[PDB]
């Protein structure tokens, strides 16, 4: 009976990785947050990023039916990035925070501009 059987959980998945951000966006959605946890979390969390170049970094809580999800919206999608890749799995009171990117909705069809 020697070495051999490995991967009881693991079906030999090609690559092992853990979630998928996708497509950087300005707008990320931060979940996996402790009830205990507050905007300001938040804000130190990505405050290296604050006075970084760029608007002040806006912050929003989620708190429905189901807590423990929260959305920040950075000057760009660059900066927002960054911010997630760094962010990326920081245990924060005994719990795995998950970094994602918004989406593109209620968007419309319009442009007066001209050139």
């Amino acid at each position: 009976g020697s070495s051999g059987s490995s991967g009881e959980e693991i079906r030999k998945i090609p690559m092992f990785s853990s979630y998928n951000p996708g497509e950087p966006n300005k707008v990320l959605y931060l979940k996996n947050l402790s009830p205990r946890v507050t905007e300001r979390d938040l804000v130190s969390l990505f405050a290296r990023f604050q006075e970084k170049k760029g608007p002040p970094i806006q912050f929003r809580m989620m708190t429905g039916r189901m807590r423990g999800q929260a959305f920040i919206t950075f000057p760009n999608k660059e900066i927002a990035w960054q911010a997630l890749h760094l962010v990326n799995g920081y245990k924060l009171y005994g719990k795995i925070l998950v970094i994602e990117f918004g989406k593109n909705k209620k968007q419309r069809s319009s442009g007066p501009s001209s050139g």
